[PDB]
């Protein structure tokens, strides 16, 4: 039951649509392991991004649309020494 993670948004969680925003998450080690989620759909835009970012826990949008809006979630960790909890959820908000 590792510690859960620190997900966060830049340059915040609300940001105005067409406007770009990127998803971060810091667990515990350098890098390598992470995995963001939206809870109750499924983000597509997240099997999206390359690896070299993801293993950065980066999540980035150039551009954000509606659909992009939701709860999101992440956990890292490796197959030992095991996953972690879900971090807090991240309400990210589209406007404008």
């Amino acid at each position: 039951p590792l510690p859960k993670p620190t997900l966060w948004a830049e340059p915040g969680s609300v940001i105005t649509q067409g406007s770009p925003v990127t998803l971060r998450c810091q667990g515990s080690l350098e890098t390598q392991e992470y995995h963001l989620y939206r809870e109750k759909k499924t983000a597509l835009w997240i099997t999206r991004i390359p690896q070299e970012l993801v293993k950065k826990g980066q999540f980035p949008i150039l551009s954000i649309t509606w659909e992009h809006a939701g709860r999101y979630c992440c956990i890292y960790g490796s197959h030992t020494v095991g996953l972690s909890e879900s971090s807090d959820p991240l309400e990210l908000v589209v406007t404008g």
